[PDB]
């Protein structure tokens, strides 16, 4: 006759926060003879990933992933992790819409602190900095600016905008 | 009757000092039939890792680590390992704050030796440098200069600054 053991819950380790919609590479303890099954419900009826160290990919809440070890037959009784998601960034701070005149300068900046910037504009208007470069005020130069914050994770804000008015100069 | 042996407590080694926020493998002996953990506290309660040369991310202290290598049914005492941290680069120097007039020179340097150095300003200035290019005095580039710097091992230091205002020519 052989009584086989249940083998113990087993240990279950995410990759960090994660930002939202990337990826995290969960992991387990390695078993000899076992066979992996990793679930998304605590109910154990949704089965994710069969691999002992399998990612997973668009995770953008904070999920919770379930762990069965069988061996020899005998299936352990669920471990788990979860994958925190880091929260978004703030929303950036940009300066109120201006007024300027045909050949005056047009200074866009913040006020915030950053892993890096990115500014898009009008007339092809491009920065990755804190404070651009100024632009020499074109009627071309009219349009909307537009700013995104990258934190230091690097996981990206909401974007902010500013409008640019250029009058024509008499 | 099969008396087993208790294993011996283990080495573990670091991965040398860290910057703060960094990461370190951690690292142990190979024992043949064993499985280990790795600990974070000294009362062998929280478990932080079950694999051999585990890598722990966001080291900012002094953390120490203990490691239980498990033999045929049998636990070691911990070993133990530290993760020292490199300390804080001290703060940079700049020159105090400046007045300029429309069409002179603004002229920023540092007088701190460092592995790189790195300045943003008003402009879109950027410098690795210890003596960045000299910027003429537009009234475009009147505003705060920040300043940074990386020490050999490479981790940063804290930030400092000048004010620069440049005065519109008469």
């Amino acid at each position: 006759i052989d009584i086989n053991p249940i083998p113990s819950t087993p240990a279950a380790f995410n990759n960090g926060p994660i930002c939202i919609g990337g990826t995290a590479q969960l992991s387990t303890t390695t078993v000899s003879g076992a066979t992996y099954a990793w679930y998304a419900d605590a109910t154990l009826t949704t089965l994710v990933a069969t691999n002992q160290n399998p990612t997973i990919s668009n995770i953008t809440t904070d999920s919770t992933f379930y762990i069965v070890v069988t061996v020899n037959g005998c299936s352990s009784l669920a471990g788990s992790t979860t994958v925190s998601t880091y929260p978004v960034p703030a929303t950036p701070a940009v300066p109120a819409d201006f007024a300027v005149c045909e050949g005056d300068n047009i200074v866009l900046s913040t006020t915030t602190v950053a892993a890096g910037y990115n500014w898009t504009g009008p007339n092809g208007f491009t920065s990755n900095l804190q404070n651009p470069s100024v632009v020499s005020a074109s009627l071309v130069d009219s349009g909307t600016y537009t700013l995104f914050i990258i934190d230091a994770n690097g996981c990206p804000s909401g974007d902010t905008s500013v409008q640019v008015s250029v009058h024509p100069n008499p």
